[PDB]
């Protein structure tokens, strides 16, 4: 008569029954157990726009092994537990499960927990919840959508521009953003600028190094070799003096925790690793009880979370690492943190060295967003010399704050008035570079940015766009492939809306409003689809009626 506890994997199944009492049976039911797949359109899909999108869901291959594994160990259980994650894909698992297994919907509870420990399993058995059709409605809609735009659009693709391509809703709407970054990069022409660094002592013969920034009191930005030679005989013959010295205390504060998006950038930035390696080992660390749910968005750190990591670093760091008052960044959901503050990545049981490092990173950003601001004593040092303007600046490190936590890693004496002695004037060519080709983390980013993606979709995002001809990823950046752009131009031309970006984020808070019953699934769904079929139906037309353009090049004649 114990309780039936169900999980999506093996390793969380393991992790979970740790904080699980004898009265639980914890087993996981190893992948989604069930999904999706002109009646033919609508049988491919397994979903139906003409019948207010019925779906039609089937038993993934083999799982009927599991199926009726699950239901005979539920007739032994006297409540059933969905202990799935908690994003909305994880509450449409607990919906497939208790769909699948049947019996009275109050045989089944919801539990809700965004990290894998003793305390965190029992406050959310202690609280279970119920399973929210809400959530489960807004992520099968996503999924209907994404269906569409695939299954409907790719056909006229074939047909129009070659075949084998694909189409995604949001997947389309990435390939456009690097695209529209190829197409800067490609049509960027760099200009030739100069700078002009000086070299000078100070009265009791000190080095200092100034750059010129202003000439008659204008920004110095001379274009070529001429006026820098020209600028560059002025400044041999000034007289250089000390305009004036300003010593001020700067500090820099620590960066929030991270969330799915920073920790992809962080990850991708210090550590080399792509979206896809850190986020499956973000997933290993979460199912292993080593870090808290790596599919977030929110800052938010709990009162345990920040009263433990405040004891470390007042154990190991001390008083002045202390702030008075906990760091507060800015819903319910919580920062990607470490469950245990004193678990070392060092001391990870089954981790390979890379999943350490994650951990590691993710441990130190944990840590230092709860320490004191590092203090530095900032100096600059405006030089006057004729019609010049040059400039010094310098810091030193005075507290290392939040610092102390990474790796280990000189403006000299000079009063108001003082004299420079010249040394040596070097003028340096330089050239305005291109804009950054995106990253597969930094692609996220400028996702996020635009309310795009989303923390359980950005990874997604990021892979099913790079196996299609469209983008791909060298030495780490995106490239934009011609059969991209060529794309990419037919779908902005005959698919507007769904390439739009606004729109694009303002369906992602149209399920947003699915989720939180600011909206119905169907209604929303079958707006999208109004909007769609619409868009479709041009597209499908003659080029000469406004339908979109097929990929050829008509000869002469
Ligand atoms: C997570 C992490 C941060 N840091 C420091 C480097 C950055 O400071 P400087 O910019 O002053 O170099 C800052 C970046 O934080 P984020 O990784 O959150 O962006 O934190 C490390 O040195 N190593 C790490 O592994
Ligand atoms: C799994 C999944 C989750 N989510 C999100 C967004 C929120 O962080 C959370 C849903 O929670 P909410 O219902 O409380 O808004 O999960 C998506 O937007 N798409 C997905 O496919
Ligand atoms: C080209 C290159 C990029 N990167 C990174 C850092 C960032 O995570 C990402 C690109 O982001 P950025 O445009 O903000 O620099 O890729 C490396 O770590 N090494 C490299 O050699």
């Amino acid at each position: 008569g114990k309780a039936l506890v169900i999980v999506e994997s093996p390793a969380k199944a393991k992790t979970i029954n740790k904080y699980l009492g004898s009265d639980y049976v914890v087993k996981s039911s190893v992948g989604h157990i069930r999904d999706l797949p002109r009646g033919a359109l609508v049988n491919r899909m397994g979903v139906d726009p003409w019948h207010n999108w019925e779906a039609h869901y089937e038993v993934l291959p083999g799982k009927e092994k599991v199926v009726s594994e699950l239901k005979q160990l539920a007739e032994k259980a006297d409540h059933i537990y969905l202990a799935t994650d908690l994003d909305r894909e994880g509450e449409a698992i607990a919906w497939h499960l208790r769909e699948v297994i049947g019996g009275d919907d109050a045989r089944y509870s919801r539990v809700v927990f965004n990290e894998i420990t003793k305390n965190a399993i029992r406050q959310a058995f202690n609280k279970p919840g119920e399973l929210n059709i809400d959530r489960v409605n807004a992520q099968q809609a996503r999924r209907f959508m994404d269906r569409v735009v695939g299954y409907m659009v790719s056909p006229l693709l074939w047909k129009k521009i070659a075949r084998g391509l694909s189409a995604g809703r949001v997947q389309s709407v990435a390939v456009r953003l690097v695209v529209e970054r190829e197409r800067e990069i490609k049509a960027f022409v760099p200009e030739e600028f100069w700078e002009v660094d000086a070299s000078t002592t100070t009265p009791s013969g000190e080095a200092l190094a100034l750059q010129v920034t202003h000439q008659n009191d204008k920004p110095f930005r001379p274009v070529n070799k001429e006026q820098t030679q020209a600028a560059v005989s002025l400044l041999e013959k000034a007289r250089y003096s000390v305009l004036e010295r300003e010593d001020k205390p700067t500090t820099s504060k620590p960066g929030a925790p991270f969330i799915t998006s920073t920790l992809q950038q962080a990850a991708s930035t210090r550590l080399g690793f792509g979206v896809k390696k850190t986020m499956m080992m973000a997933q290993r660390l979460y199912e292993a009880g080593y870090i808290t749910y790596m599919r977030t968005d929110s800052t938010n750190l709990s009162q345990d979370a920040v009263n433990m990591v405040r004891g470390y670093i007042s154990d190991n760091f001390g008083k002045k690492y202390l702030p008075e008052s906990p760091n507060q960044y800015a819903e319910a959901h919580e920062a990607i943190r470490p469950s245990d503050v004193n678990v070392m990545a060092e001391s990870l049981k089954d981790m390979e060295a890379d999943a350490q490092k994650l951990y590691q990173l993710i441990w130190r950003q944990f840590v230092a967003c709860q320490m004191t601001p590092a203090k530095y004593d900032s100096t600059t040092l405006t030089v006057g010399a004729g019609d010049f303007r040059l400039k010094a600046r310098g810091r030193i490190l005075r507290f290392d704050g939040w610092t102390k936590v990474m790796p280990a890693l000189i403006l000299p004496a000079v009063n108001k008035g003082d004299a420079l002695t010249l040394v040596e004037l070097t003028p340096a060519q330089h050239f305005t570079k291109p804009p950054a080709r995106f990253s597969e983390a930094s692609l996220v980013k400028e996702l996020e940015k635009r309310g795009i993606g989303r923390p359980s979709t950005y990874a997604s995002i990021i892979s099913t766009i790079q196996d299609r001809g469209y983008v791909r990823v060298e030495n780490r950046r995106f490239y934009a492939e011609k059969m991209g752009e060529i794309v990419t131009d037919r779908l902005e031309e005959n698919f507007r809306e769904l390439m739009n970006y606004d729109f694009t984020a303002q369906m992602e808070n149209s399920l947003d409003q699915v989720a939180n019953h600011e909206a119905e699934w169907k209604a929303v769904l079958d707006h999208f689809f109004s909007d769609f079929t619409q868009q479709l139906d041009k597209a499908e037309k003659d080029p000469e009626e406004g339908g979109m353009r097929p990929n050829q090049m008509v000869l002469t004649s």
